[PDB]
């Protein structure tokens, strides 16, 4: 009656399992004497949807062996396919032919036979962005002029959303599911599980917590786990058989092969990428040459980051917040937001940018926002940033020219509540308000910020000494021609400018600089 | 009785007489469109400044008609959709609403649906 999955396998599903057993298969686990005198039907199928890798197939294969049902008979979604006419449907028919046969000879006394699909979703027509016949004679087997009273049917799918519709009225799979990513508790549940032989020959637990290793894993998925849990063992082995080679050690340690916590904290830091969390590798793509503060404008910034940051954390009646960064060329403003997404300690930090999209048409563009916006709706946290809005929409200054169909899906996209109980922010970046304005984009955006340029002589001086290129002397002549005040230059211009004066000789260097620096007298 | 709930966020507050006017409208209409033979086909177009709230009105509406039959049709269900698809969806939502005996159908943000620009203009005819 209260079942036993913990035993076996299934470590962070204890809920999932209480709820199923109670919603469905009430009528398996009755006196059948009862069952029939009311004459009650049972459940012909069930669905489970979620994100890959969660522990979708252990569970299927957990509630076959519960009810005591005969062997599975599993199923791909692509391998049930083919180019020829009329064969698609021969593999679907070549399924229930076992069930049939023991309806026929053990009349109403037979076994359950369970089929277990995968990614039922590829047989489906509702791709509308298959030969549907597949999916009726799928029906027509199902349910249909004779009866089947012996099956059970369970469907997987990671889209839910492209099922057909009537393959989910009642009589058909009409008991519906999601198996989400773990917590805390079930992450220190699948990690003891899998550890739980290592420890059995007292070559692991030499001062490695469990909970320790659990807290550092913030969004990772089932399979993820064991991984690092294979690859930390490897390492640890590599790493003791390159020692013992190198130094005479006696058999005592050469016997010795004890995993250690550095090498489970290294694996961990290096080897395993989560798909579904943050990553440390690309942050510094971006800010390469760090974030360096010549004047109050960047601090301004900063502080709006960490209010808005704030702001979207911890609230209600507002869960989806939105801001735009302007300013003119070369300010620097993907760093600033690369800085703001960082400092906020999110568990889900990605970055798109059309570097990623070299030669797409319109379609792939709208396709990889749409699955990275699918990826961001699927956790408690999330933090999205859109690099160049301008080079998005593939804009040209002559016509004008553009797709409309991005623009559309952008607008769509930045005024949609995520499912409940979430939370988001939207961080963007462009060069172009003027334009953006016209379009009634900005009207969509919550807030707007501003990052100027460098406009004093003394905030390029401070700027000089902070990058520390130029000497006492040469700054003194550079102080007095700029004392001008009239300057109106980038920061990563600036530093173009810097790099090639910085080629020749040590004698023209402070006049190279101070003529490129004079040939760029912009004017508002 | 989710998409209701779903639309009306925070719910309905009175901050003026311009609520019970548009309230008083609405009943008027759903009361004209139950009881008639000569006219059996009503439409009504809800129309305002931008951020004035005009998706909760129109679905409080919805909701106080006690209808047998209501569905919304809104633009955020067919994201990266070609024009056909939404022509083929459009008419499936309708055909439906024919189907039952007395039905109302919420059609939400036009200009949305038209791909609608000022530069050009541009749009799906
Ligand atoms: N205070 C600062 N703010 C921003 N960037 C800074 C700062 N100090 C140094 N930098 C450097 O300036 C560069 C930021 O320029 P970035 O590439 O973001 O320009 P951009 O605005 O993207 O240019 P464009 O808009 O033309 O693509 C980085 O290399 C960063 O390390
Ligand atoms: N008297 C009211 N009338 C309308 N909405 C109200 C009222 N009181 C509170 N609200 C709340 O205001 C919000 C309605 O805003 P809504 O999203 O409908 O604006 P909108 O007109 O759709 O904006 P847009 O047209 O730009 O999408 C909801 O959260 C709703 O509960
Ligand atoms: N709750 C869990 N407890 C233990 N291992 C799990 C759990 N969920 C997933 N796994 C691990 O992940 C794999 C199972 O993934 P699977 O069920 O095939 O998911 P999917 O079919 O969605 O890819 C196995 O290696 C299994 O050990
Ligand atoms: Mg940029
Ligand atoms: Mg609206």
């Amino acid at each position: 009656p209260d079942w036993n999955f913990e035993k076996m396998g299934i470590g962070g599903l204890d809920k999932e399992f209480s709820d199923i057993f109670r919603r469905a298969f009430a009528s398996r686990v009755f006196p059948p004497e009862i069952v029939e005198q009311m004459g009650c039907k049972h459940v012909k199928g069930i669905l489970l949807y979620g994100p890959p890798g969660c522990g979708k197939t252990l569970l299927a294969r957990q509630i076959g062996k519960m009810l005591n049902a005969r062997e599975p008979k599993v199923v791909n979604g692509p391998e049930i396919l083919n180019k020829y006419v009329g064969e698609s449907e021969a593999n679907i028919r070549k399924l229930f032919a076992d069930a049939e046969e023991e309806q026929r000879r053990l009349g109403a006394n037979s076994g359950l036979h369970i089929i277990i699909f995968d990614e039922i979703d590829a047989i489906c027509k509702q791709r509308g962005s298959v030969h549907d016949t597949v999916v009726n004679q799928l029906l027509s087997k199902i349910d249909g002029v004779e009866q089947l009273n012996n099956i059970l049917v369970i469907g997987m799918t990671n889209r839910p959303d492209l099922i057909d519709e009537a393959l989910l009225r009642p009589g058909r799979l009409e008991v519906k599911m999601e198996i989400g990513l773990p917590d805390e508790k079930g992450r220190l549940q699948i990690l003891h599980i899998h550890t739980a032989r290592m420890r059995g020959h007292q070559l692991l637990s030499a001062d490695v917590d469990i909970k320790e290793l659990a807290v550092e894993t913030k969004n990772f998925s089932g399979a993820e786990l064991e991984g690092l849990v294979r690859a930390a063992q490897s390492t640890a082995m590599n790493r003791h058989i390159k020692a013992s080679t190198k130094v005479e050690v006696d058999m005592e340690k050469a016997e010795s092969l004890q995993v250690t916590r550095g090498d489970f904290l290294a694996s961990l830091e290096n080897d395993i990428k989560p798909a579904f969390g943050t990553n440390q590798e690309d942050y510094a793509s971006y800010i390469m040459n760090g974030i360096i503060k010549w004047g109050d404008p960047v601090t301004r910034v900063l502080d709006d980051g960490e209010l808005l940051v704030q702001q979207t954390k911890n609230s209600d009646r507002t869960p989806l917040v939105s801001v735009l960064l302007e300013g003119p060329p070369h300010s620097g403003k993907t760093a600033l937001a690369a800085k703001i997404a960082e400092e906020s300690n999110f568990p889900f930090i990605k970055i798109c940018s059309p570097d990623k999209m070299i030669g797409f048409s319109e379609t792939a563009k709208c396709q990889a926002m749409k699955k990275i916006f699918d990826d961001a709706y699927k956790s408690q946290l999330s933090c999205v940033v859109v690099d160049d809005i301008e080079r998005l929409l593939d804009y040209v200054p002559i016509g004008p020219r553009f797709s409309n169909l991005v623009l559309q899906a952008l607008l769509v996209l930045l005024k949609k509540a995520p499912p409940q109980g979430r939370k988001l922010l939207i961080i963007g970046t462009t060069s172009r308000k003027d334009v953006l304005q016209e379009m009634e984009m900005l009207n969509a955006f919550s807030t707007t910020i501003h990052v100027p340029n460098i406009a004093t002589g003394e905030q390029l001086l401070e700027a000089l000494e902070l990058l520390g290129n130029f000497k006492d002397k040469e700054r003194t002549t550079i102080a007095q021609q700029v004392k001008g005040k009239k300057v109106w230059i980038g920061i990563k211009k600036l530093l173009m400018l810097i790099e090639m004066s910085l080629q020749m000789d040590p004698e023209y260097r402070v006049r190279k600089f101070l003529a490129l620096l004079r040939e760029e007298g912009a004017s508002p």
